[PDB]
């Protein structure tokens, strides 16, 4: 009957996050993946350790795919739980691109499809559901590294979903037009990407006090922290699965709990910013 959901979950943070939560939620856990070879290994790779995900596609800068999981879930579950919007790309120099395209793809999943995500399945969250955005805290960074006059629009309390959408798509439009340096942005499209994960946070946390404040719905931004690199380069494993212990604390929050809502969250800690 319940029903808990990670998005990327074949690989990195997602897949730690997916393991505790087959270990932690009372309910079915869906492990999604755009590439359906590699989470489908990754369930046989949990099913190895005695574990029970299911699996579905998901590439969450597909919209027929979105709404293909949406239809699932209510189906079978009839909605949803929890969900763990955990997918991300960052671009390094090794994938050689002008700036104003890594801008554009960063923001498009980043921001762009995390926000498809919220908005076709918060209609089928369950009362006393939980959203969890992975974000970083490299957002902050962004918002210190932005002209007065952006932090003022990105900290405002009454910024709406659609200002933010248009703020989002003018960093895109800026960096195409190269401006966005006189038009007061950072220099990093991820950490811009998750400046608007976090933002649309808080704004995703005032809808659901606006239209339905009895469901009990708790949506926050997740930092899982700074990871530490290994000699050859990549993310450590400890700390990878050390990451999960936010988002899976976001995630269970019990059924009575009014806070953290809307909020940043690192290490179980709010974010002030
Ligand atoms: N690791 C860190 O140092 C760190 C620190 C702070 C925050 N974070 C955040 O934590 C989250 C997980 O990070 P990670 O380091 O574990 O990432 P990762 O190892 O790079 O894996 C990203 C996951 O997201 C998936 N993904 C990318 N685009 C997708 C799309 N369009 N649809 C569906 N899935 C998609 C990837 O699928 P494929 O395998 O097919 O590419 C993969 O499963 C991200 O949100 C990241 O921004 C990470």
């Amino acid at each position: 009957s319940r029903v808990a959901l990670v998005t990327g979950a074949n690989r990195g943070i997602g897949l730690a996050i997916a393991r505790e939560l087959c270990r932690q939620f009372s309910g079915d856990v869906v492990l999604t993946a755009r590439d359906v070879a590699r989470g489908q290994a990754a369930v046989q790779q949990l099913q190895a350790e005695g574990l029970s995900p299911r699996f579905h596609q998901l590439d969450i800068d597909d919209l027929q795919s979105i709404r293909a999981l949406r239809d699932f879930l209510r189906k079978e579950y009839g909605g949803l739980n929890v969900l763990v919007n955990n997918a991300a790309v960052a671009f390094k120099s090794d994938d050689p691109m002008p700036f104003d395209i890594k801008a554009e793809m960063t923001l498009k999943t980043n921001f762009f499809a995390t926000r498809n995500m919220c908005n076709e399945l918060l209609p089928i969250m369950k009362p006393h559901g939980r959203v969890v955005n992975i974000s970083s805290l490299q957002c902050l960074r962004a918002f210190e590294n932005c002209s007065e006059d952006l932090q003022e629009r990105f900290h405002s309390e009454t910024l709406t979903e659609g200002d933010l959408v248009d703020l989002m798509k003018k960093f895109v439009e800026d960096t195409k037009n190269e401006v966005h340096e006189r038009e007061g942005w950072p220099n990093s499209p991820y950490g811009v990407s998750k400046l608007g994960v976090t933002v649309l946070s808080r704004i995703l946390a005032r809808r659901l006090d606006e239209k339905r404040k009895a469901d009990r719905i708790l949506v926050n931004a997740c930092c899982p922290g700074p990871v530490k690199t290994d000699m050859d380069g990549k993310d450590s494993i400890r700390t990878v699965e050390e990451g999960a212990e936010t988002p899976v604390y976001l995630a269970l929050l019990p059924p009575d709990a009014t806070e953290p809502q809307g909020q940043l969250v690192h290490d179980k800690v709010v974010q002030n910013w």
